[PDB]
């Protein structure tokens, strides 16, 4: 089997991407944030504290003939940005782009933090990291990909995120028309439960490539590119007027600037992030200070190849017995 779904930016900055997901019988379609940095599929629901729902579409398990309470199971998660959610668990039929899993754990939110409430466009998350990170207790649950894997034509999914445009998540096959050149594959460590890999270096604009190992995770659920302070300093030093602002919480730059590209290494291959991808607009409405899309990972504890990086590539998440990551230009 295979699946193919379009993923759409939630706003004009590509702050996140939503993908339609069918849950239950008859189908209830919710727009979920596919997140390769976590491993819980959770949704706004009929159980969510009413004051914490503001415009989201909810899952109502009592209206699904295939929903079953997973007795005794609870979940609770906290994300790197400080947001959180928790609740109880159902199993139900879940389909993504024509690909169907029966008995998928659907984690029903009783509580969500303000960040989620305030984002009307995201109805929940669909985790695509390794199932070892899944927070369901006392019986840990498998991700949608893990459940689908054995049925897939090939044990892979791919992320093809658009810049200011829709893209695609495919399950079970590699669309050879979706990228240019060849796909370069690189080793993955699953030790922390992430799609963790090591980039071979970077360049700033038309500058020389610096060979240096950068360990980080491929994370579709994080907006920006978070890299070591040395790397980030080298980038923003090429932008006149750019500075790190503690009050804003990162690098800002004059909105009148033209940003240089940023290149990262995948083995001997190179992925180029155009400068425009690194512009996240005014820090506040009407400001001439703009927020940068490359930020320091210092104090996160991990480097994160988020959407800024991933959307410059066609990315293969290979879930073979020994997982790997593939990157191609597009």
């Amino acid at each position: 089997s295979t699946g193919s779904a379009t993923t759409t930016p939630i706003d004009s900055l590509d702050d996140a991407y939503i993908t339609p997901v069918q849950i239950g019988t008859p189908a209830q379609t919710l727009n979920l944030d596919f997140d390769t940095g976590s491993s819980d599929l959770w949704v706004f629901s009929s159980e969510t504290t009413a004051s914490e729902v503001d415009g989201q579409t909810i899952y109502t398990p009592s209206k699904s003939t295939t929903a079953k309470l997973l007795s005794g199971a609870t979940w609770s998660i906290s994300y790197g940005d400080g947001s959180s959610s928790s609740g109880d668990v159902y199993t139900d039929t879940v389909s993504v782009g024509g690909l169907t899993v029966t008995g998928q754990a659907v984690e029903s939110a009783k509580k969500v933090s303000s960040s989620f409430t305030e984002d009307s466009t995201i109805d929940g998350l669909l985790g695509l990291a390794f199932s070892t990170l899944n927070t369901v207790s006392p019986t840990q649950q498998k991700t949608f990909f893990d459940n689908a894997k054995a049925s897939l034509d090939s044990p892979v999914f791919t992320a093809d995120l658009g810049y200011h445009a829709p893209g695609t998540y495919n399950f079970g096959f590699i669309d050879t028309t979706a990228y240019t050149g060849s796909i370069t594959y690189t080793a993955v460590s699953t030790k922390q439960g992430f799609w963790e890999w090591t980039s071979t270096g970077y360049a700033v604009g038309s500058g020389t490539f610096k060979s240096t190992s950068i360990d980080g995770i491929a994370d579709t659920g994080t907006t920006l590119l978070y890299l070591p302070a040395t790397v980030v300093s080298a980038y923003w030093a090429q932008v006149s007027g750019a500075k790190s602002s503690s009050s804003v919480g990162g690098y800002v730059f004059p909105c009148s600037a033209t940003l240089p590209s940023f290149t990262f290494g995948v083995g001997s291959a190179r992925i180029v992030i155009p400068g425009d991808y690194i512009d996240f607009g005014p820090i506040s409405t009407g400001s001439s200070s703009c927020f940068g899309g490359i930020q320091s990972s210092a104090g996160i504890g991990i480097n994160i190849f988020g959407d800024v990086a991933l959307k410059a590539a066609f990315v293969v998440f290979n879930g073979a017995t020994t997982p790997t990551l593939g990157f191609a230009s597009k």
